[PDB]
This record gives C-alpha cells, structure tokens and sequence, in this order.
C-alpha cells in the first residue's frame, strides 16, 4: 500500500511526491516517468508515434505492476491514471484538486507542449470537467492544491 498522488495536468503531483518521499524516507516513483525510460520516447512521442491507446496499455499495465511491490513508495501520476478500472487498490490515494484556471495559470508555454491533451484548450477544458468525478471516486483524501507546496504537503501528512 503506497502512497499515491492524483490531480489533472498542472496539479504539482511529481514535486510534492518528492517532497513527500524526503520527509518520510520513502523511493519516490513516477509513472510518467516510468514509461517514457522503457519506450525511450518522451509521452509526447508516445502519443505521436505509438498512439494514446499503447500508452494508456503500459499505464494500465504499471499499475498492476506496481501492486507486486513490496515497500511502500511515493507514486506519483500521470493525468490520465483515472481511467483505469485497476487503479483501485494500489495506495492510499491523495487527490490534489484544483480549478482548470488555476492549473492552466502555473504551467508555461514549454511545458504545456509536454501534454498532448492540451493542445485543444477547449478540449482540455471538457476533459477537466470530466476526469472530475474520476478523481472523486478513486480519492481516499481530497487535498485543496491551490496554495503553495508546503500547504498540499502540510495537508496529505496530516492524513498519515
Ligand atoms: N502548490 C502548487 N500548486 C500547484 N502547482 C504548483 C504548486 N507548487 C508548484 N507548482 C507547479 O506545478 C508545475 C507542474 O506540476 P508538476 O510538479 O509537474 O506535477 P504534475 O505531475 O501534477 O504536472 C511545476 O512546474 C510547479 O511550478
Ligand atoms: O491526463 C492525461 O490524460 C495525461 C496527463 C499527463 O500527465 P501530467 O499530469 O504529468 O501532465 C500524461 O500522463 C499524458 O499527457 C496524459
């Protein structure tokens, strides 16, 4: 049982993961991460090259993989990590909530261009409004992500 951070694009997920993995001697993971080294293509490429549909397969599949590991580790997500059924059981997950603008505000141009599914705002925004409800139901504790690091961190330990 791991600890697990979840939160839409811009959420703070893989910094404060390593906040968290520092204050708690624990191995931060990212899933993010963990694809991109395997495939050798950044997640753009991913998507570009192989298809949404391939990632969201080693997605899935990490998930699974994930739950045959024996420590405890900060877990850090990508997006989309809602989607999948299998999610459920993996860690005690923290949901780093913010509002699209917010989350929209604090990511710079560069990086924007990491997140294929921000390329359509528009798009974006439906997405946000959907992946909602996905976070509420795969949440153990909700986390109000607005202020700074030390204010979403000062909030998950509180929650052990
Ligand atoms: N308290 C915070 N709330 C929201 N965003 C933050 C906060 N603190 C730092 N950030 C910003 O979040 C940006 C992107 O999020 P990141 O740390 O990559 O996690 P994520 O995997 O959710 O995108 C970082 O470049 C950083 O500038
Ligand atoms: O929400 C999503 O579908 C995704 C969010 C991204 O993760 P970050 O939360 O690090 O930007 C990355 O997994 C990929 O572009 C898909």
């Amino acid at each position: 049982q791991h600890l697990v951070l979840i939160g839409f694009m811009g959420s703070g997920k893989s910094s404060l993961a390593q906040e968290l993995g520092l204050a708690l001697k624990l191995e931060v993971l990212d899933t993010d991460m963990i694809i991109s080294e395997r495939v050798g293509l950044s997640v753009r490429e991913i998507f570009e090259e192989l298809g949404e549909d391939n990632f969201r397969m080693f997605e899935k599949n990490l998930i699974d993989e994930l739950k045959t590991l024996k420590t405890p580790h900060v877990i850090s997500t990508g997006g989309g990590i809602v989607m999948h059924e299998n999610l459920k059981g993996l860690g005690t997950t923290f949901y780093l909530k913010m509002d699209f603008e917010t989350l929209i505000k604090r990511l710079n141009q560069k990086e924007r261009e990491k997140r294929p599914l921000l390329n359509n705002l528009t798009q974006a925004k439906e997405l946000f409004e959907k992946r909602q409800a996905l976070y509420e139901k795969n949440a153990s504790f909700i986390i109000d992500a607005r202020g700074g690091l030390n204010n979403s961190l000062k909030q998950v330990l509180q929650f052990i």
